[PDB]
């Protein structure tokens, strides 16, 4: 859907992502939004253009909604939910020593229920970690910038080799044949909860890519970090099938996830 830019205002800088620069604004002066200014050159325009209805449609309260684009001028603007206290990754660091557990397991289930919908939607984030998870005012934690991987143009991020590509979020078959589809957003979700649980931690910390790459193909997993129990990271494991029909779905893992809860 195609928003009118004369109802935006800009009022802060976010900073900048894969696409340019992000700022913050408000809709009809009233609703906070964030503005993506798609940095030429950076995007495949008319493919997002072409195929951005399906983006704008998935309607979920645990999905950073894309609310509309502005694409008759130039740069365009993809217009989203606000989330004032952004990236997960940085937020599990800024309040690592007050988290309770019981937070840790509902941020899980937060992500968790974004990502069942987008399965029974059949559309894959392709980037799934906490860096693209985002969190508002009230610590609910929501998924980002689902889908739109597909539409980089930087050989740093699109090769299995470059050196942005989410090599330490990626499962066997898309390291070696780029091999995308639910199982491999399985296993990066994995990764994220390993990331929740040790509080904002690298993954694979002090491995290259291609030396990360090359011991999970050999069977090297992720420790348990020391704030998850033994059912949490039985979950989290169960991400990490070397054969990807193996991998849970997000509905069994939203099963899991709530059957830890319950016990608690
Ligand atoms: C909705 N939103 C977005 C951002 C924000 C700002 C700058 N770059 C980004 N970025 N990053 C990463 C990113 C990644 C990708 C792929 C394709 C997956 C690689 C595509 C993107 F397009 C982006 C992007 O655009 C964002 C994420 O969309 C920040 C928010 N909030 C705050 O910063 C609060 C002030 C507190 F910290 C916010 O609410």
């Amino acid at each position: 859907w195609e928003i009118d830019p004369k109802d935006l205002t800009f009022l802060k800088e976010l900073g900048t992502g894969q696409f340019g620069v992000v700022k913050y604004g408000k809709w009809r002066g009233q609703y906070d939004v964030a503005i993506k200014m798609i940095k030429e050159g950076s995007m495949s325009e008319d493919e997002f253009i072409e195929e951005a209805k399906v983006m704008m449609n998935l309607s979920h309260e645990k999905l950073v909604q894309l609310y509309g684009v502005c694409t008759k001028q130039r740069p365009i603007f993809i217009i989203t939910e606000y989330m004032a206290n952004g990236c997960l990754l940085n937020y599990l660091r800024e309040m690592r020593h007050r988290f309770q557990t019981q937070q840790l397991l509902e941020m899980c289930k937060d992500v968790c229920e974004a990502m069942e919908y987008l399965e029974s939607k059949q559309f894959l984030h392709r980037d799934l970690a906490a860096r693209n998870c985002l969190v508002n005012d009230q610590g609910v934690v929501k998924v980002s910038d689902f889908g739109l991987s597909r539409y980089v143009l930087d050989d740093e991020y699109t090769s299995s080799v470059g050196s942005k590509f989410p090599v330490r979020w990626s499962p066997p078959e898309v390291l070696m044949y780029s091999k995308f589809s639910s199982k491999s957003d399985i296993w990066a979700f994995g990764v994220l909860m390993w990331e929740i649980y040790s509080l904002g931690k690298m993954p694979y910390e002090r491995f290259t890519n291609s030396e990360t790459a090359e011991h999970i193909a050999q069977g090297l997993r992720l420790y348990r970090p020391h704030l998850a129990s033994e059912k949490v990271y039985t979950i989290m494991y169960s991400c990490w099938h070397e054969k990807a029909d193996e991998r849970p779905t997000f509905k069994i893992l939203l099963s899991n996830i709530l059957d830890v809860m319950d016990e608690n």
